[PDB]
């Protein structure tokens, strides 16, 4: 079974698709195996680039496809290279610029924790014949992260496995077996960005929503959340259309909806404290005087969500 | 007449298109038949991977090509494998990513079931020339449906059939039947995110526009009605933004209507009671206390949509 | 001159493109004639499927460039297929996705017709070196309508024709007439969503705007119309987003503009009302109560726009 | 020198893109020239479609390649056709979809004039090897306007002439003057969408505004200037949505300023009547009636712009 | 040492994507190196376009591959050109599109300055293979800035330095230093536009924000706040949906923020101002009378954050 050493060059995450569940990294494929030794130009090792690397294929040269099992299309890849040793030795290198995916649970957003996976396996010779001997990945990464959107935790942690798959072919003995490599990276959402321009004029709006109970008449309270309630709206317009497109709620969804919840709870409070009564317009000194009650109620609420 | 037997391996179906009836998938194709034995290569099966598979095939190798029926354009296609057994039988297999079409109705947007197809069938052979012998299709699928914009709900149904074309080319005698593979995955959409984010505040909005014949004076009543009428106005337009395009009416939409519709109605309401008088301002007592009368009114009149 | 025979089976017209007046056409362009007799294997017709096809081109096989005249950019090709008969005849199969060009009027949208044109003339012969002998096109057409947006109406138009260029080669006498095939397909739009969702409410917004001549106060009066001021615009922002981008008005783009009139003429009368005067509120202690004047003088003006 | 003849038939020039100076043309390009004499099958003119070409070209065929300088991108070409006539001229024959660059001055949008460029230069040959011998455009435009983004005035503008570079090898004799053929075609954008549903509803939402004065009360007049104020902006975003993205104001974008220009100037104005006084409420009943007063100062300022 | 003299000529840098921070550059690559004298027809140098220069890298000619160390995807290239001259030197001509990415700190948008960057190094050859001999980079750029989105400022920076990699393939006695081009040019943003129609009309809506203290009661005070809330919120989502989508906050979210701020801070002033009281409606003449007071208590804060 041939050994074959694998080496991933991460240049750059980016482009997160939340709908698609999906990521993009540019960098480089190396791989290296130990053929029969051959006879090179000098003595010194042979290179072979791009296009000859077909004529070199052609005349016989087995140089294994190996498929990114998570890639969602198939990737760009630029130059490519042969590396020709006289030992035998044979490596192969090359860039890509593919669009990979794996399960990403947004739900906790703008506080998600997420991992980007490279799946790496032969696309046709099983264990018994192209084998995974280790697995390199240099994360050319460090600092500046404030400015990054993502905060990466680790430092590329691995795993080389054999996955059976138990249909296949006319195949028999011990032949559904192939080897894989598996790259995890670690990381986690710079949730500033959420916190200073959507969390807080959010809050700073539903906490205003309950500034109606400081308003004299009822005809002033009740018109008034009528405007509130345009304006979580309104912001919530204005979020949508930025915000990533999920199919599920977010952290700061729920904080719309509870915004919806307080406005709308407040009408009813204001139109109850005016009707309930011992002639007809009684409003009820304790409860037109919940100004501080709810608030504080909200944000019992508010942890008890978080529980 | 070639007997092929077929498998698909579906990896990921996503982006779908309203407005196009479009759905993408990534798999695999496997396809098998037996041919005249061959020598091969010690003896265990020849592997032949993309560039050299036309190699083969410019020398006379007989590879059928297999059409997917309902593609969209053509598809990206991954690696390819030929292997060549001795005994004589062939297996192609190729990685693809598609857009496939087919009729989505979405009318109870969010509630839809949609379901995805994959149609095969050779592009030159008839049954009497090449058939479909069987077809196994895996999901290599379970789990985090809460984390999925659509959730799968069968196993994937299957169907050989034969199909007769009456108009072609100058071809009569019987080369008019294709043998064709149908594929079927049904699916049903994740509606909490709808539920909670639309539908809920949507709600909510038009049971607190309603709340305008608690108003006291015949000004407040008929000034308000026109806020309220502003809030739909920026609710409908975020709905929009947001919602996928189509050529008719989601059940969203709807409510949107509805809502546009009670509000109106409240305006003659209002308006009626008013100059409806044996004074000039005789707002009938009971008139203006149809505060409880179109809240539930406009709940028949919704219960009436479910016949 | 070589009688080439045409059919084009039209799979699905999507993906409008107003600004660019521009659809989508999937189909597969068949086209047979008729060369010296061959020898096939057998003496059964001979298949050669895609990437065989150039390498009978070159050992000398004519297989002309039919070009389609107005498609933008170079359409997606399927597979393409030969079948080269003994006898003599060719018949050339391919699929298609192409972006096609056409003029498209969409001032009276969402009501607009429209015709999906396919044009089709060889890119190297005359009609004295290749003419059309015929063109049979099958639109695969059924139900649905109700799911789709576009409504198909006819079955298919034809146009075998001469095109006669006045400027070409070196070559004057006659090498400047090509054949020419025109396919037309009719269509109507599916309404109904702009119907209920935009034109509606947007017809309830301009009604309910009527009723600012129903409140008592001139205050009431004037400041309640500068919210309608902004509910049309709202409801402006709200459509923009989602109806097509035209370089023209359509119906509705109207409706807005009528709506935006309305209420600018209601501001004027309901100051006039007040100050033209002898006091102060000398209002026209009639034209206040011009509750049915403008909005029925309003109806009068609508009709009269449709001439 | 080779004498070369260029012929370019423009079929659609679409989709300008703004932010990128940008926009796309489809045609045939059709270069002549002569070589030495050739024979061909029979005596008549030969014809090389596609595949063939390249045939053509590796056994010696000269077919320079003229490149398009301000192409951004490299071009689609659709089928290409070489004519191989016995007395040794050559006729290259091609049609093309690219996306040209040129200057692009969008500041009076949507009343902006734009040139649509092509530009044409050998990519080897210098003006002593290969030059331009003349060239016809063909705008095969006409009709219905009123239909078409943009209207096409000229019938072309062009220019054979000499670019000198400056900067290349170690050459000395002449070198460096490659020969350029310049195709010019004039444009004016189709104001009327712009005109009647951008310009006119925002002119009477500026004329609406000042009747802000016409108010009886203080109150009236300041808290009606921020529901004015709100209407500009909820104007803009409309605007903003549906306008083209540049780097610079356009005219409308100056008539929003004007919006927000007029109603800060109002507000002022507003509470400077109001406190302004010898009293308390001496509203100076006098400025209070600069409710034509600046209408026309607004007028004298926007007619002084051209100044 | 094979010695490599390059020139880049830059056609235009457009396109920024501030999400994947990323730019496009237009341009052509000239690499020139001497190799052993050839044969060429005559004496004249030879030229080889396109298509034949495979055909001479077949025969054994060595025409490096140099990378794009920093090009996302792999640039789409236009016409390629050899010059083979008889004393042995050859010259490599191209020109290419390419999306190239560095890093890009936008949080002083729009005030910001970028440096748009080009990154070459030889695919397989390191510094005792293929050295860097000299590199020039030409920009054919000047006048019409006010048109254009970035001001380029300077002109352009080159630095051929080596780069040590000290973990690659098995190889360690000196094989690691690779030879790299670095262009970088200098720009900053066209800030007029945001200046004009973004800052100036915020400065208007939160300057008047502020002349709500010039109401007189409370009610008009604290309701009209709401109205001026909601304002800012509209304001942001117009700004929204127009400015560049970043993972951090800009000068103009802050500005954003401040403005939300400025009107919850006056909410409390309002709300302290009616009830901190030795009566009940004790009006404090200073805190209702602060019009002066925090429209300046605005612009302290204002500027101590600029520095
Ligand atoms: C058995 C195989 C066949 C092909 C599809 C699958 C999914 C399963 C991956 C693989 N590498 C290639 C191995
Ligand atoms: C006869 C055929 C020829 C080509 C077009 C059609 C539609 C009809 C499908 C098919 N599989 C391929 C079979
Ligand atoms: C002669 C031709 C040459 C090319 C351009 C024209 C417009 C005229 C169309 C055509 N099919 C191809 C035939
Ligand atoms: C001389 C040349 C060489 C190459 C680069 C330049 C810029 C200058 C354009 C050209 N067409 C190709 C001609
Ligand atoms: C307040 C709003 C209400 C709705 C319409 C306006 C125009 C104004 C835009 C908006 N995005 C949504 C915000
Ligand atoms: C040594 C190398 C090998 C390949 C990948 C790296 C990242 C490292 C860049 C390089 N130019 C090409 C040089």
């Amino acid at each position: 079974p041939v050994d074959v050493s694998v080496s991933i060059f991460i240049n750059k995450i980016y482009g997160v698709n939340t709908l698609e569940q999906t990521y993009k990294v540019d960098g480089y494929i190396v791989a290296q195996w130990t053929g029969k030794p051959r006879k090179t130009p000098g003595d010194k090792p042979l290179i072979v680039e791009n296009t000859q690397i077909e004529r070199w294929i052609n005349n016989g040269l087995w140089v294994p496809a190996l498929e990114f099992i998570n890639v969602v299309g198939s990737p760009d890849t630029g130059n490519k290279r042969l590396m020709l040793f006289p030992d035998g030795r044979v490596i192969y290198n090359a860039r890509f610029l593919g669009s990979f995916s794996n399960d990403m649970d947004f739900r906790l957003f703008p506080f998600d924790r997420q991992q980007f996976v490279l799946e790496l396996e032969p696309f046709s010779y099983n264990n018994q014949q192209l084998r995974f001997s280790d697995i390199q990945v240099y994360t050319e990464n460090a600092d500046n992260e404030e400015i990054d959107e993502w905060w990466i935790r680790g430092k590329a942690s691995t795993h080389i496995s054999d996955i059976r798959y138990d249909h296949l072919s006319s195949v028999q003995p011990n032949q559904n077996e192939f080897s894989r490599i598996t790259v995890r990276i670690d990381a986690v959402r710079n949730p500033s960005y959420y916190l200073w321009s959507f969390i807080l004029p959010l809050g700073l709006i539903i906490a205003a929503s309950w500034s109606v109970f400081w308003l004299e008449s009822f005809s002033e309270r009740l018109q008034t959340s009528f405007t509130l309630m345009l304006t979580v709206v309104a912001y919530a317009s204005y979020t949508s259309n930025i915000l990533p497109r999920l199919p599920y709620t977010t952290v700061i969804d729920q904080m719309i909806i509870a915004g919806y919840g307080s406005i709308f709870a407040a009408i009813l409070l204001i139109i109850f404290a005016h009707h309930r009564q011992a002639n007809g317009v009684e409003d009820d000194l304790l409860i037109q005087r919940c100004r501080l009650a709810f608030p504080l109620g909200f944000l019992a609420i508010g942890c008890v969500l978080v529980i």
